[PDB]
């Protein structure tokens, strides 16, 4: 078996069904103690859920769901009747994902589609009905920050006040994503400095609020 099977066993044997906090601790615990994984993190993660109750959004797009530890971390603070879609370009992470938020409760929030963002994001509105965004999280591909922050805008999926929130920006580093919004007019950026998964290594995710042409 793989990693993140591994991963997702050690949820389904040492978490409560249904309780996502839980499934955050069993999942950090593995990471921490047996093999670590690119899951955000309880440190980032602290951050990530200071943002989202900030926000509350009603709509998330993730790119790059993992095992589904993120997805996890948002829907669980989501209100009723918000929702997350998240993109997993691995069909078999696609698979430990949806599990995953079967077993915290969460599958009713979560539509978690199998595909390339390149791909997905241009289908968004007519195949998954979405209007505009309240807050996307990105922690796909480092090179992609920046070439779908741009394809979301063209798309029309961007409007005055969308968040988005960006997963290592330091490390592994996302350099022409950040050179990008902080240098844009349309973007209002802030750093939150931390740490990598699991790690004594500092990383940090950007904010860049999105206010239109
Ligand atoms: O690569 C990372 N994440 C991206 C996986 C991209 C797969 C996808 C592409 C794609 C395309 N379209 C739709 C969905 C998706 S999902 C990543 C890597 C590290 C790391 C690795 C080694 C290291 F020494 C230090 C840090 C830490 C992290 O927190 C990460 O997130
Ligand atoms: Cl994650
Ligand atoms: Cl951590
Ligand atoms: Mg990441």
């Amino acid at each position: 078996d793989t990693k993140e099977q591994r991963i997702l066993r050690y949820v389904q044997q040492n978490a409560k069904p249904g309780d996502p906090q839980s499934v955050l601790e069993a999942i950090d615990t593995y990471c921490t103690q047996k093999e670590w994984a690119m899951n955000v993190g309880d440190a980032k993660g602290q951050i990530m859920d200071a943002v989202i109750r900030e926000y509350s959004p009603s709509l998330v797009l993730e790119l790059g769901a993992y095992c589904g530890y993120s997805a996890v971390r948002m829907a669980r603070l989501l209100q009723p009747g918000a929702r997350l879609l998240t993109m997993e370009i691995n069909p078999d992470c696609a698979a430990i994902t949806q599990q995953m938020l079967n077993f915290a409760g969460l599958q009713d929030k979560v539509t978690i589609l199998n595909g390339a963002s390149q791909d997905l994001i241009p289908q968004l509105k007519k195949k998954y009905d979405v209007d505009t965004l309240d807050m996307v999280f990105l922690d796909h591909w480092k090179d992609r920050y920046l070439p779908d922050t741009l394809l979301l805008e063209k798309c029309g999926l961007l409007r005055k006040g969308t968040v988005l929130l960006a997963d290592n920006v330091i490390v592994p580093g996302t350099p022409d994503f950040l050179a990008y919004v902080r240098g844009s007019s349309s973007f209002e950026c802030t750093h939150y400095s931390s740490y990598l998964e699991y790690m004594k290594v500092v990383d940090g995710l950007e904010k860049a609020i999105y206010q239109g042409p």
